[PDB]
């Protein structure tokens, strides 16, 4: 049964980049996109940003989760385009290493330089 | 005698631009001059963030004033360059307008589609 409420909030990245011959063609306009092949509702994703390499998003998503599968949280940074957007990093979080109850702020790294703030937070249905 | 404390916290602002073509050259690179002629220090400003047009500073100044003279703050949205900084806009606000004790968040504009926050409050000294 899917019972544990799995709450991700999107909070803000800093110094985003495609790298250095990237950004000089296009500052990224980034967006994040959240996917866990374990949930019912696999794919989530933030708004972008226009040319902003600090981009602030305070989006929160909700999922649903089986405690008895394996629930692994990734994590996309993406910019967005005209034609097709760009992948530009991901990072995976181990769902099964917080513990109900527990809120937490983790902070990912996407290409050495670029920094993404997190907030986690499991609870049960209720 | 000097004896108003005018507190300015620059929060942030939103789509920053120097126009359409300048906009292609130069992504903005922002920062905030605050300026009160009739204040003994004259000039402060907040650091720059690269390639950002929604900057968020949060950086707070203090003014020292004198109530009999006529204190008018004048805020400069710069671009930040190796070369000459670009002037991108100004807008002034009347400290008049402001009683003792009163807080209030105030938005400017600039250029028509670029906004401001700021966050300005009025006190008397300890
Ligand atoms: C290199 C010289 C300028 C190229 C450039 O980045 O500006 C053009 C514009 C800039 O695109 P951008 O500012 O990044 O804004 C569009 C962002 N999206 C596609 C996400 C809406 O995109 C096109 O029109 C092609
Ligand atoms: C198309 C035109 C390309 C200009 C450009 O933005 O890429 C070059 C980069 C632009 O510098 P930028 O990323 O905006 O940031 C330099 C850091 N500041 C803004 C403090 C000077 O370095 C330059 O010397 C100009
Ligand atoms: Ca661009
Ligand atoms: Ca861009
Ligand atoms: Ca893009
Ligand atoms: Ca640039
Ligand atoms: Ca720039
Ligand atoms: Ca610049
Ligand atoms: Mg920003």
């Amino acid at each position: 049964s899917y019972s544990h409420v799995f709450t991700v909030t999107v909070r803000k990245a800093t110094n985003v980049t495609k790298g250095a011959i990237g950004d000089m063609l296009d500052t990224p306009d980034p967006y994040v996109e959240l996917f866990i092949p374990s949930a019912p509702d696999c794919r989530k994703r933030t708004k972008h940003f226009n040319n902003d390499v600090n981009p602030v998003w305070n989006e929160t998503f909700e999922f649903i989760l089986d405690p008895n599968q394996d629930n692994v949280l990734e994590v996309t940074l993406m910019d967005a385009n005209y034609v097709m957007d760009e992948t530009l990093g991901m990072a995976t979080f181990p769902i099964s290493s917080l513990k109900l109850g527990e809120k937490k702020e983790v902070q990912l790294t996407f290409n050495n330089v670029t920094e993404m703030t997190l907030e986690l937070s499991l609870e049960v249905c209720s």
